[PDB]
């Protein structure tokens, strides 16, 4: 059956991992261990079609540009993650986008822009101004809760229909 390989990239904290242990095992957690990349398998239904979902949860800047390199060459797409309450983290996102256009040397790769932590209530970082963003890369933008699930599914199943897309 077919594989999807799913890359999940963004700033340290945003919930990358609480987003993939989610999506994989269907419990949020309170802490995983930020320096650790794994990956993880799960087959699933996505529009009458079963796949088989290959998810690398990365740990992010502090390892070999190799290594770095090497998911960004092998994956399909890329879930572009910031959280609503870091501006900062939203700031970033051009700089995974850059990172992974040079590797893939594609001005076309599939993406979707993640703000996750949507369940708490101080936003820093509007709708509007993501849609915009994600508007100028020509990607879907989805608002997610690694917390009570909202839009966890959705972001997974829409980078996997921009993978079929391409
Ligand atoms: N309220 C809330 N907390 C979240 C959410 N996603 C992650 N967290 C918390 O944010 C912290 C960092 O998340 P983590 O998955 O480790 O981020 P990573 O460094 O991107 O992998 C942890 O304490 C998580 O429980 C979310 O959607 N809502
Ligand atoms: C907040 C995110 C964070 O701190 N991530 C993080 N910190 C430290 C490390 C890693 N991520 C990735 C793994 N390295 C160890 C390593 C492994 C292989 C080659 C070089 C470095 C530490
Ligand atoms: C994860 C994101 C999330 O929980 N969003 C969300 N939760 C609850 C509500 C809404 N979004 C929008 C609509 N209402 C609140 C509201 C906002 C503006 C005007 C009227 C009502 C519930
Ligand atoms: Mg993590």
């Amino acid at each position: 059956m077919t594989e999807y390989k799913l890359v999940v990239v963004g700033a340290c904290g945003v919930g990358k991992s609480a987003l993939t242990i989610q999506l994989i095992q269907n419990h949020f957690v309170d802490e995983y261990d930020p320096t650790i990349e794994d990956s993880y398998r799960k087959q699933v239904v996505i529009d009458g079609e079963t796949c088989l979902l290959d998810i690398l949860d990365t740990a992010g800047q502090e390892e070999y540009s190799a290594m770095r390199d090497q998911y960004m060459r092998t994956g399909e797409g890329f879930l572009c993650v910031f959280a609503i309450n870091n501006t900062k983290s939203f700031e970033d996102i051009h700089h995974y986008r850059e990172q992974i256009k040079r590797v893939k040397d594609s001005e076309d790769v599939p993406m979707v822009l993640v703000g996750n932590k949507c369940d708490l209530p101080s936003r820093t970082v509007d709708t509007k101004q993501a849609q915009d963003l994600a508007r100028s890369y020509g990607i879907p933008f989805i608002e997610t809760s690694a917390k009570t699930r909202q839009g966890v599914d959705d972001a997974f199943y829409t980078l996997v229909r921009e993978i079929r897309k391409h």
